[PDB]
């Protein structure tokens, strides 16, 4: 599993369940090409987005649909989404965990990179 | 001043100085159009981005060039940029402050909306 | 002003107003002794906690009464308080700003040290 | 496992390994009584701190030794430690995950509470 996403809810103190996550890869013409997508599980985790064969080097954008998450909870979301952008595999293959902590007017994200 | 941006460095415990900040507004065709830009001051603040007349309701993206900031300090960064995408709604007098806290492998962003 | 505290609310996107803040300094016997205290203003800021003469090097603890803040808003909080424990060292002219971002089940705290 | 602690390093983009974590429980005389302690693993996780039988209701303080962590990495730590304080099991037994993200001048913490 080369790319995992974990999402937590800072208002309820819970995993953020059934949150849509879209991954794009920067194309040669500087446009964002669809790469992978999924929904977080009951643990707030999204495994199986991609495979080692598909996950090449490049610039990736992980978009987390925070707006739908907050709307479903009847909360006024400020952010449309989170947009985590990073270069992956530039020195060779790595495993990446993108973690995000969500509040209506704030978000924090970190990455755990393992060789 | 309807839109202010403040950037802090969590490694050095200091304002993030001379950081490029680009603001985009979502156009009718779903593309991101340039709206305002500047560089943070010695206090890590960016004032005078826009005016009350120009800052209408809409979907905005604030992109902070964190990659150049870390590279100039000789610290290896993970992200290309730190950001906030949000909806600006007129619900009485409002001033938006977008604050970002930077670390090489993480960032936090919050919005303070005041009257 | 050698020590300032700023508190923000990540649920409402606003300053956290009238929040009690207590500052302690580590005594010789390893106990926490009261040092300064106050309440945040309408801007979520607390100025005038101490003076240059009183603020010596040492280990300080800033305790923010987040539990009372959330209870007054009718939101169930997790933490008793949000905090920062740090060492204050004189390395040229220094001003400390302790900023805290609050959510019911999370908080972030940072220190900005300036000249 | 009723109480788990997970610690991440925002500078290196890694789990914070071999970080000391001390848990105290507030005693009848308002003093902090030792309750459990351990070190984070290679995954930055600390499992097996306590048992369901030992983990009664009360006010708990989770102290993370951030100072030793940063000193071992040759980084100038601002914080002495992190001090996460919360009431546990007041409505009946719950499982708690305390997560912390560390930077030299900042820290973020969240709690995941499951029934
Ligand atoms: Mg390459
Ligand atoms: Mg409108
Ligand atoms: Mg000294
Ligand atoms: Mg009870």
């Amino acid at each position: 599993c080369p790319l995992m996403v974990k999402v937590l809810d800072a208002v309820r103190g819970s995993p953020a369940i059934n949150v849509a996550v879209h991954v794009f890869r920067k194309a040669a013409d500087d446009t964002w090409e669809p790469f992978a997508s999924g929904k977080t599980s009951e643990s707030g985790e999204l495994h199986g987005l991609t495979t080692e064969e598909e996950f090449v080097e490049g610039i990736y954008k992980v978009e987390i649909d925070t707006k739908s998450y907050w709307k479903a909870l009847g909360i006024s979301p400020f952010h449309e989404h989170a947009e985590v952008v990073f270069t992956a595999n530039d020195s060779g293959p790595r495993r990446y965990t993108i973690a995000a902590l969500l509040s209506p007017y704030s978000y924090s994200t970190t990455a755990v990179v393992t060789n």
